[PDB]
């Protein structure tokens, strides 16, 4: 059944406060991402592919800029995107969990990846 998963920045660090999440395939998941920094922007992006695909997406975001959520307009390897969260802001994204497997979630704000990453486990 539908669930919310709470996640945030690890305070002022370039890290999520949870490095792994477990859901069921097909489950309705609302990610409620709380920016616990007053001075960073962050997002939570669930991607398809390995760390190489993550790095590619983040790298594209450098020249995409904030109005495009530091993301490419090509969504072939993006499963879900949080809105961009400014200082002290909470944002949400609701998505249907993908097929069973493990997926990376990353932040594409310039410079935060590769440190700012975690893993979604779908059973
Ligand atoms: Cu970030």
């Amino acid at each position: 059944g539908p669930v919310t998963i709470e996640i945030g920045s690890k305070g002022e660090e370039l890290a999520f406060d949870k490095t792994e999440l477990t859901v069921s395939a097909g489950q309705t998941v609302t990610i409620r991402f709380k920016n616990n920094s007053a001075v960073q922007q962050h997002n939570w992006i669930l991607v398809k592919g390995g760390e190489a695909e993550a790095a590619n997406i983040a790298n594209a975001g450098l020249s995409a800029g904030p109005a495009a959520n530091y993301l490419p307009a090509d969504k072939s390897n993006i499963i879900a995107e949080s809105p961009l969260a400014n200082g002290n802001e909470t944002v949400e994204v609701t998505f249907t969990a993908p097929a069973a497997g493990t997926y990376l979630y990353i932040c594409t704000v310039p410079g935060h990846y590769p440190l700012m990453q975690g893993k979604l486990v779908v059973n």
